[PDB]
């Protein structure tokens, strides 16, 4: 029976799970312009809310979605504004002091987006110039620490969110915008014209996502591990992969041209929540 | 502005307030058997409701009440499955450590019920007997901690809340029940025979009780205080004290006969949140 003070008591009191997603985290939980927040981390977030309302025995439970940012989510979720999100948040060890992670539904790489025939090709490239990360992110903090520790006199612009970010660089605001690689990729699938933006440097960290939720939760972080592994070791996760990732999606019915990593093929076969 | 972690920040985003109260804190937050929550510390809750629905400029702000206890108050605060909650919770400095509580509603001292015609006049009669007390109370430490340092051999009951405590006495199941004197007169209201119960001994402690908020929320409890210092200062809140503690009152129209003291009084005039 959950003990006072876990998510699923607080749910069963409240009767509502509050999730909490993303606005412009494409294509893992965004907005299709179709009234609707989709992709392939809110597909674990649908399938966690049937499995709450499974366990709770509660059919009718309400479920609130809450848009949620990279600044914003540690103190949203803390304070219990919402009870969890599956989006592109990066598990690391720093974090694992404030919340808890479920097991890893994707892997990044640390990248630029840049203007196609402009002279960034590398990270070193960007010395002296403007360059756009999201607040509150892992992007973020590596970024200001390569321009003090390699001296790069950067003039670092610190957006609200993942499109903001896009749409400085669009506008010529600033050169490269840092970002996890598949974010990237996702910001250009909405752009106005996607072949205008290339994907170049080498990655400045490999990170894996995971669903966040409160700390010291340990049941209901099993609910969402036992979902997640279902899904995965299934093969569904996979086919989830495709469909956002090989096929056209919302809300220009772009692609995104990816294909899965030797990491989430291992993962897929044996779930776990290991920071990298 | 609320700030990301805030209190009206989750309100605003949540569209609803959460209101925890109590069951059987008599006569501070408890039902009357006419389908609501009432007294006199509820009383403070539905004017900090109105000031929330003020502030937030959401007239039409949903309003949900959950059922807290003494014991799982504190695990429910830190998760927010409830926004904040007007009872008979002691602010004492070590709950301060785990939550933040308002201007001091009211003072209580911490002594037994006991049959009239038994033998139970002071703490010291409690020897080699049976005590009830409620879990999660100051008075069950207090309890615990003077049957181990005055080797009492006293076998401690711990209830699920007062009117649960004050019904294992009635059923002659413990020889006194220890609790705040005000719940003690509140439960008595409700007995069966209730001239057949006296509150006697040198109280134990002299404790306040504030309105509990999740700390580290300096706005919230500005609100809240403000709120608090209307009603203290304006005269409200003796009416108040008169409506609960001098008149008949739910579910059974006895009274509890109480006169306000001469310290309430001098907090009534200046507000304040200090733990005796
Ligand atoms: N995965 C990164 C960047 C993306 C994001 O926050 O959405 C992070 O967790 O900081
Ligand atoms: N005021 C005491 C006892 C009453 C109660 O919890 O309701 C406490 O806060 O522990």
């Amino acid at each position: 029976a959950p003990a006072a003070g876990s998510t699923l008591d607080k749910i069963a009191k409240n009767g509502v799970i509050v999730v909490g997603h993303r606005e412009s985290s494409v294509p893992f939980s965004y907005y299709d312009n179709q009234q609707k927040v989709v992709g392939y981390s809110q597909d674990y977030s649908n399938a966690i809310v049937e499995a709450v309302k499974k366990k709770l025995n509660k059919p009718d439970l309400q479920v609130k979605l809450i848009p949620i940012t990279s600044q914003n989510r540690i103190p949203l979720l803390q304070n219990g504004t919402f009870d969890f999100e599956c989006g592109s948040t990066t598990n690391n060890v720093e974090r694992q002091k404030q919340a808890a992670f479920s097991d890893t539904i994707f892997v990044v790489g640390t990248r630029l987006l840049t203007k196609k025939g402009g002279d960034i090709k590398d990270f070193a490239d960007l010395k002296g110039k403007a360059v756009v990360v999201t607040s509150g992110t892992t992007s973020e903090v590596l970024l200001n620490k390569l321009n003090e520790e390699q001296k790069m006199n950067m003039r670092i612009i610190s957006a609200k969110d993942h499109g903001d970010s896009f749409r400085t660089l669009e506008s010529g605001r600033a050169v490269a915008f840092m970002m996890d690689d598949a974010l990237l990729a996702g910001e250009r699938a909405k752009a106005k014209k996607p072949d205008n933006w290339d994907i170049v440097g080498k990655p400045q960290s490999q990170e894996a996502y995971g669903c966040m939720l409160r700390k010291d939760d340990p049941q209901f972080k099993k609910l969402m591990d036992d979902t997640i592994a279902q899904v995965q070791t299934s093969g569904e996760a996979e086919k989830w992969f495709d469909k956002w990732f090989k096929n056209p999606i919302p809300p220009k019915n772009l692609n995104m041209n990816f294909e899965l990593s030797d990491e989430m093929k291992a993962l897929f076969k044996e779930p776990n929540d290991k920071a990298l």
